[PDB]
């Protein structure tokens, strides 16, 4: 599963995920499913930022924590938007709102409910993707046009097929359900 | 003809064509006309995908066949379009449809007829270009704007002229008319 | 402060600022605050030119003085616009006007009034940014859309935050105030 | 003048101009004014092709004559537009027409009328720039928006200024008026 992750995502995303996981004390060679999931979330965030006009999104995910909070503080002090309690994934300059991007192998309704109850702020926009082609956004406001989101969903289903053809899909799908049924 | 093919198309297209023809058991050095035709079809598909907005098209032609079918499956599952019986060339995320692209040295109406009768799927769009400047699309819906299609046609006619100035056009034009009579 | 400037701005801007300071007889190693100010103004000008269409702005700032005046004369002779008395920072081909860009650590309107009374031109547009998210432009015409200006403001606030975190913001803010009171 | 040309235009344009001058049996070291003129014309054609959107212009100038005529063949046979009798500079896929671009140190309308009487083509669009900022196009259809043409004119005036600052502008401007009067002499 580790060699698959290193062959499936580009080395920059792999390096960013390795750094983010070593920061939380987790191991790429052991917790390979979390490695894959973090790589997937990063690729989705980057494709999402690429979906709009050139200057539309400020990328928060993928940065170092302190610098990410610095950019969040700058955005809040210059636009007047409330500071989120948890680090978001993007900022939308066009719609003037923070975006929390989610990718799940689970039920999309349950994941959206979990994230919405975790955020509790009436500002941060939520947008969930899944490996089955479903997506759910705050107020059904999907931010991007249909082409960008469809590309993201196609990439996700391709990742799922690639995992299934080598027999890693079942364990990867049950890993996220294991972190929610245990933690 | 083989040296002409290697000089006329960029090395990435030539590499892709050689890999496809070795996948289908053919020889670039012997059947140089099909070498040229596959390079031409690949170039047309690429200009076509470049004709629209940034990421309007998913490119299926030019891939390993297994990965091509994987991408087709992903598209079909995330959008709901029916899975084609034959590998198409592009997928249009804007109009939500697969595109089969044809480049023919023969009469265009006949080529479109054979393509549409082989596809049978009432969803896969068909777009045919010729070496004379004539094009033909399903429902006269040409997908791209006039300028991109005109660039494609200009490039096709330039290929035809470069072939003819070397005495290679007659054999190339009869290569397709011969394999069409042999298949029957 | 010098190391912070060299690690905070990309080497092209740092080199242009070093050239601008050596041309005026100043030393970046000892006048580090003005080093930072020149780097910041250059970055803002370059972000501003990137704010519109690909070929909308002629960049006047960041050149050799003689070549910049040559380009100014060319613009004036081909468009008929009045030649400015001081080198501006940009030329807007869409609105057909020169642009003076300012970045101040004081109030935007004081700086605007000073610059306007200095240039004494009814044609040259003036656009002032601050390190606190405020902006002031001639006739309230901000040239660019909200997204590009918001990007610029966010970057300015991030620079201010980095300075503050290193304990250099106070001296940088009081340096501009100490230079104006000398006149 | 030759050093100025070599340091004023980017190396690709200098190479193209040298190739064209040798193709016409002329020495860029001796005929430095014509050297600069070819360089300026090529740069203007390239900025012009940039001025539009992505797939608008087929660039004809800058190619060798055989392939240029081959591309004009392809365009005429796939679009139905008329055969130009002389090699034009660009082809506009949006407006579906060939474009002849001229850059003159003389009066713009004099140059336009000379070119339009030479080519005598009903479809070939003509667009003339000068080193003073004047421009003139067929039916006042300038093809590009105002910003692109303004950039072109600004660059032309900058070239004029750089030439005059070096003492080369007077000879450059008298070069074109000396070649036009010579062409009007059958004797
Ligand atoms: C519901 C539900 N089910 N699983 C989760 C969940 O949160 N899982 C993790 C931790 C793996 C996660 N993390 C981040 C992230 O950015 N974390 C860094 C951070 C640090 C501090 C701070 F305040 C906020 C965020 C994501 O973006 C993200 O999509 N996920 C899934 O939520
Ligand atoms: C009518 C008519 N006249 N000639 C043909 C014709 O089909 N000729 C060939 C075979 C040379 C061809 N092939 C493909 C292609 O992609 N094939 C690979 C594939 C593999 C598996 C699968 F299920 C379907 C297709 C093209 O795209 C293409 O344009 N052509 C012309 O049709
Ligand atoms: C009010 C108020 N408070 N401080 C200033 C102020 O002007 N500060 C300086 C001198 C540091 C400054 N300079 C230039 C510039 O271009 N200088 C070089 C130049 C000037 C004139 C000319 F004709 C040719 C070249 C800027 O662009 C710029 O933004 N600033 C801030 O204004
Ligand atoms: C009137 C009037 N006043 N000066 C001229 C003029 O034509 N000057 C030259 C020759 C320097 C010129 N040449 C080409 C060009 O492409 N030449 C290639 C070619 C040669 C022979 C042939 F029959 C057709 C084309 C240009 O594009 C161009 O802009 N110019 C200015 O016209
Ligand atoms: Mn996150
Ligand atoms: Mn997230
Ligand atoms: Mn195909
Ligand atoms: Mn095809
Ligand atoms: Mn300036
Ligand atoms: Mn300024
Ligand atoms: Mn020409
Ligand atoms: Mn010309």
């Amino acid at each position: 599963m580790e060699d698959f992750v290193r062959q499936c995502f580009n080395p920059m995303i792999v390096e960013l995920a390795e750094k983010a996981m070593k920061e939380y004390g987790e191991d790429p060679k052991i917790e390979t499913n979390k490695f894959a999931a973090i790589c997937t979330h990063l690729e989705v965030c980057f494709m999402y930022s690429d979906g709009g006009s050139k200057h539309r999104f400020e990328i928060i995910e993928g940065r170092d924590r302190t610098m990410a909070w610095t950019v969040v503080n700058s955005i809040c002090n210059t636009t007047g938007v409330e500071k989120p309690k948890f680090l978001p994934d993007l900022y939308d300059y066009k719609e003037n709102r923070f975006i929390e991007i989610g990718v799940t192998r689970r039920e999309v309704h349950t994941y959206y409910l979990e994230k919405a109850n975790k955020i509790k702020s009436e500002e941060t926009h939520i947008h969930i993707f899944s490996f089955t082609g479903e997506e759910m956004a705050t107020k059904a406001d999907y931010t991007l046009d249909e082409e960008s989101r469809a590309r993201i969903k196609t990439r996700l289903f391709t990742i799922r097929q690639e995992m299934a053809s080598r027999g890693l899909w079942d364990s990867f799908r049950q890993s996220e359900r294991a972190a929610a049924e245990l933690a």
